[PDB]
């Protein structure tokens, strides 16, 4: 199938500013000139104007909900075009918000779709859970099924409509949780791999168990969401919740090398490349990069080599 | 069980002085702080004062041997008196050499206890087989009842009686064994996992394995005495004897993780932080960090998450 | 038995000088002084000296075809001489190039040699495949039975004779390999583990793998051949092609610790390590550290400890 690059250059789901730049630093960094040399046809899309909504004053405790809404329903009807089309979308950050108008945009299209959470993050606090009024740590609140008039209506999102059932998801990297959003993962029963059970089992038991967990006798669409933190800041520094011990370079690129294997993602989320906030121009250049590895390794790229078939190269 | 921290600012084991500011940056760092927010009561003992001993005469090459003996019988008075009252004592170190009057006052109390040592050494060198004079290289020495009388009598230690067997000690993270420690294990068969069983097993197997070895038809007390240095150089740069190739921050918390899963937890020792040694004030922050985070493990804090029982969150 | 250190300054198979300094840097850090500090016997036979072949030139595209074949047809013949003696050799780099006259020389005297390969690459790439006419890309290419006549007679190389057929050789640590490579190994269906496998499997299960696959019915001599690259960058920095996500320090102790344990350990390379590609001062002695590191290790020196036999320590 084609594929097509959508850029989200959102930042208001958190304070820090610098992620709206993330879609920039990755092009420059050669991300689609690189994809274009893989078997996939590679289109474009180009980077979506979003616009400040007036005097968004904060709900409750939630900063900027209406600008948030607001950038993710035109998202999600960007994605879904897209998707429509019968390409395989990629998004580019921006927040961790703009997960939510991707995988509704993604379900409009594939409503049994399934998705795969590679974050440090659970991202699943709601309105109430919420010690801080930032929605970067909410978008999976506002896409289950079961968690569905557990919170209030926030103004902007009322266009949303809860797309999978915790029977659907599965976290790979966890290790910052917060009390309430465990509890609803312990309640709702999500599957998840934190740290504690990567060490435990190994990247290969790991994705070997998220697999069939997930397309065990009903194969689906895959739709990864890959939040740069959750490998560890050696690694990826560049992000605004950097947090010790996570997945390794290695680790990051076995996990999308399996998700190529099976022939079945759909759409793909790229979150928290925030080229400001490196200590150093290198630390910069060092994220950007694993992030770019990250995305041609879902499209084709293996460690063992590569080679175009129907060509004797002796 | 409720806990308390027990201070050995002592440093007399080896020349490079420092060790004994250990209970203080560890301190300031938050951790009596953080160790409130668990499940368990917590006690601050406070600093142990300990006096030079006049005209300590090396004894042939062991240096300082009163003033350590004198140190370690203060400190196992302190830790049986704390252990009677029904308590999980904590030793923050100060060198090594405090791990013999913290074994020695827990077994007091528990003589059917087991030690788990996390270390890249095993500082089982006697009087006799020691290089160097220094008594933080010989703590296990004066503990095993099949080494007694195996070397004469150092001053100071008269009170000391072996209180562990060979067959008691599991040791984990090896890489820099002397010549003769290497002998002492071999021949009195004592079980451990130097990096090689590390890199052979993984770290789930090797808590599976130091397990049943010790609580396999007898379940008995722990005592985690943990050596910074077991840990890579790259995580826990301020210690005397850095050795490259070492657990990770991630295994480092695996260990602590699995050790209190088992809820046996009795002792627990956190020595060699030496915050003179930070190349930069950066490597004592990273060191200092992973300390208190290793402690916090041993009491409750899991990677997963962790959330109070009896409240509702939703 | 007893070795025989041969020195290899040669840099001609690449444009970067510097290689062939590698042994002098490895002798000054003490390779040879802790050598003689095992179990076995250690002999330095010096460094060859080689010398230009006027008016090299390029052979359509491969650079200095004749000096490379010259220096490896002296090697080869100082390496037989000395392996007819009943020695291990050990060699010395040199960019991978000499990899050639040292599996030649070694199997004049073993034609049932089996060849460990521990590299990024895979060097398979032949005067035909090659997009650089660098001949240290081209080593296992002039080596293999199955691979004579597939591509012309560099000028220099008569005296070749394919040595070791495909079904003979194992890669270990993979994640750079060009389409020609790739093709070449899957086509001749070579035994392999890129770091996707090490990932899966676990160092562990590489070496319990590689070892039956060679010495399943038939045990043999092994040659392994060890390029510094193979490692994480982190470690081995002074190199020409440094190449993120590969096997750790540990990871290479552990390759080497086991090979020792079989004991058929008969040949040994250490190509690649550059002393003027450092950064810093310190990311030279950082690689030539871990490659004595390595050298030691092939030798007897294990991570658990050692002590002499027939010496009573207590
Ligand atoms: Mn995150
Ligand atoms: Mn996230
Ligand atoms: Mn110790
Ligand atoms: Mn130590
Ligand atoms: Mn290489
Ligand atoms: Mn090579």
């Amino acid at each position: 199938k084609p594929i097509e690059i959508i850029g989200a250059p959102f930042s208001k789901g958190q304070p820090r500013g610098g992620v709206e730049k993330g879609p920039a630093a990755l092009r420059k960094a050669g991300l689609v000139e690189k994809l274009k040399e893989t078997e996939y046809n590679v289109r474009d899309h180009g980077d979506l104007a979003f616009v400040d909504v007036p005097n968004d004053s904060p709900f409750q405790i939630v900063k900027n909900p209406r600008s948030v809404g607001k950038a993710n329903e035109q998202l999600a009807a960007v994605v879904a075009e897209t998707q429509k089309n019968g390409t395989i979308s990629v998004v580019l950050g921006g927040d961790n918000s703009m997960a939510i108008g991707s995988i509704s945009g993604h379900a409009r299209v594939h409503p049994d779709l399934c998705v795969i959470w590679v974050d440090a993050h659970t991202d699943i606090n709601t309105p109430l859970t919420t010690s801080s009024g930032n929605l970067h740590g909410q978008p999976v609140a506002f896409l289950l099924k079961e968690l569905k008039g557990k919170f209030p209506d926030v103004p902007g999102f009322s266009w949303v409509t809860p797309c999978i059932s915790a029977k659907d998801i599965v976290y790979i990297g966890l290790r910052d949780v917060d009390p309430g959003e465990h509890y609803i993962i312990k309640t709702l029963g999500i599957k998840y791999f934190s740290m504690t059970e990567v060490d435990k089992l190994g990247i290969g038991k790991v994705m070997e168990e998220t697999f069939s967990y997930l397309l065990g006798r009903k194969k689906r669409p895959i739709h990864l969401s890959f939040d740069v933190d959750g490998l560890d800041p050696v690694f990826t520094p560049a992000t605004g919740t950097p947090v010790v011990g996570g997945l390794s370079y290695r680790e990051g690129l076995y996990i999308t090398e399996e998700i190529y294997k099976t022939g079945l993602l759909s759409g793909l989320d790229i979150m928290e490349v925030n080229p400001t906030l490196g200590k150093t121009p290198e630390e910069v250049t060092r994220t950007v990069n694993t992030a770019v590895a990250l995305t041609l390794s879902c499209f084709g790229t293996k460690r063992e080599g590569n080679h175009k078939p129907e060509t004797d190269y002796l």
